[PDB]
């Protein structure tokens, strides 16, 4: 259902928020591609906020999916789900308690997002996978995976 919206993208993953909106991590988008999903790159309207990368296609690409709510992170303390897809195809939902929103230094670079704590991990191929949580009856996507700290269970969710 939601898992079909996570797709192989460059060195990582990306997520269909809607038929026309695809988000991923700046570290993962292929910089030399001439088209994405058959659409020439010039027709694709791309925005970048640090490690958050959103792609707006001129025409619906995934007509089978419904638009999902995209917000800038989650209320502090929200237990979200990092929806990890592995190249083996295995689905690995990882619970993460979301922490402070901040402008953070990560390997010298500035990135905007939200810290989280894996509850009970993540690997270099996992960047771009989405963080999601359920509010009422609505699913809400809050960002994409971009980093995880060594010597700890902290993960970084890049946000808009
Ligand atoms: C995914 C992207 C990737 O592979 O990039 C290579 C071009 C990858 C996922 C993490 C790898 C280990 N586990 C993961 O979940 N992301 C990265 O490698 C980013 C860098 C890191 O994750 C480092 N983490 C940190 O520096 C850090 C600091 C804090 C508070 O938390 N984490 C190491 C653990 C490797 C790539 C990146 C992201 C954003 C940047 F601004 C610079 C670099």
């Amino acid at each position: 259902s939601i898992w079909s919206r996570i797709v192989n993208f460059g060195s990582g993953w990306g997520f269909w928020v809607s038929p026309s909106l695809f988000i991923t991590s700046t570290h993962v988008i292929p910089q030399s591609a001439k088209e994405f999903f058959g659409v020439p790159i010039k027709q694709i309207q791309i925005h970048k906020s640090g490690e958050f990368c959103r792609l707006r296609f001129p025409k619906p690409i995934r007509t089978d999916v419904t638009g999902m709510i995209l917000e800038e992170g989650a209320p502090e303390g929200t237990v979200a789900t990092l929806l990890i897809k592995r190249p083996t195809g295995e689905l690995m939902p990882l619970a993460a308690r979301m922490g402070t929103h901040a402008t953070m230094k990560i390997q010298g670079a500035t990135v905007g997002g939200q810290m989280g704590m894996l509850l009970t991990g993540t690997t270099p191929g996992d960047c771009g996978c989405p963080y999601i949580y359920k509010r009422g009856n609505d699913y809400v996507v809050i960002g994409v995976h971009t980093a995880a700290a060594r010597g700890g269970n902290t993960v970084i969710c890049a946000t808009q």
